[PDB]
């Protein structure tokens, strides 16, 4: 829409009040002109035609319950935008300030969210397994991060390259969570998963096995389900990432944590300069060690921790 940049206010899914960047032209649209070539939020209106219609509001106030998923999808895309730009000097997902678009209210009772090749899509959940999935900043950043991957490494969505693809989204989703610094953790999706059960989550990076995911190569899934276990086997890599940052002793192998900023730096580099569409785990090991070397010296602690971490998850 051509119009003037304005600022609306509303409440997100969890009931928090936030300001959002809107665009005015008769109606107030969920169109943020303050970030790259824009952030654009649409209403799929319980259907599956995408992206749907650019979100339109009469008064620039977004406090209705129907509005809440849109408020959050819009705002957290912005937050994720600023993480990549401020932290990795990356302008949107293609690196050239591509427009970021999101649709909410996708289908009915849809317990998921995803990147479809062109845009982010968020269901409202069935209210039992999930509440609207854009309520989770780690979920939003996970999904936009798939855009980053597709444009960089382009890790094929299957088997080990696919489990790396998923881990990368989980890792950057968490780092963005930490960045906004609101109840951050190394769990995925806890903010919108099972509103009836407290303390749980979709996946854990710190201990993948809490939800049956593997935390060592030797427990890798090799079946055909989940595109070859892309959301399963990512636990092995998420664990490595966790340990690289936070440290610990896993199956008796000790890792000195180097903190999440360095993790972030090492894995963005790996993602942007060494990983390829068909990279496997062992190849990820090599990319990250080289990334760390590039960054802090072949004999740095950073390099040594990265090795320790991959050792601990059984990845040579
Ligand atoms: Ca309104
Ligand atoms: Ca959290
Ligand atoms: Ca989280
Ligand atoms: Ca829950
Ligand atoms: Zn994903």
């Amino acid at each position: 829409i051509t119009g003037t940049s304005t600022v609306g206010v509303g409440r997100g899914v969890l009931g928090d009040q936030k300001n959002i960047n809107t665009t005015y032209s008769t109606y107030y649209y969920l169109q943020d002109n303050t970030r790259g070539n824009g952030i654009f939020t649409y209403d799929a209106k319980y259907r599956t035609t995408l992206p749907g219609s650019l979100w339109a509001d009469a008064d620039n106030q977004f406090f209705a319950s129907y509005d809440a998923p849109a408020v959050d999808a819009h705002y957290y895309a912005g937050v994720t935008y600023d993480y990549y730009k401020n932290v990795h000097n990356r302008l949107s997902y293609d690196g050239n300030n591509a427009a970021i678009r999101s649709s909410v209210h996708y289908s009915q009772g849809y317990n998921n969210a995803f990147w479809n090749g062109s845009q982010m899509v968020y269901g409202d959940g069935d209210g039992q397994t999930f509440i609207p999935l854009s309520g989770g900043i780690d979920v939003v950043a996970h999904e936009l991060t798939h855009a980053v991957t597709d444009y960089t490494a382009g890790l094929i969505y299957q088997n080990e390259s696919g489990a790396i693809n998923e881990a990368i989204s989980d890792i950057f989703g968490t780092l963005v969570e930490f960045y906004a610094n609101k109840n951050p953790d190394w769990e995925i999706g806890e903010d919108v998963y099972t509103p009836g059960i407290s303390g749980d989550s979709l996946r854990s990076m710190s201990d993948p096995a809490k939800y049956g995911d593997p935390d060592h190569y030797s427990k890798r899934y090799t079946g055909t389900q989940d595109n070859g276990g892309v959301h399963i086997n990512s636990g092995i890599i998420n664990k490595a990432a966790y340990l690289i940052s936070q440290g610990g002793t896993h199956y008796g192998v000790s890792v000195v944590g180097i903190g999440r900023d360095k993790l972030g730096k090492i894995f963005y580099r790996a993602l942007t300069q060494y990983l390829t569409p068909t990279s496997n785990f062992s190849q990820l090991r090599a990319a990250a060690v080289q990334s760390a070397t590039d960054l802090y010296g072949s004999t740095s602690q950073e390099v040594a921790s990265v090795k320790q971490a991959f050792d601990a998850v059984g990845v040579k």
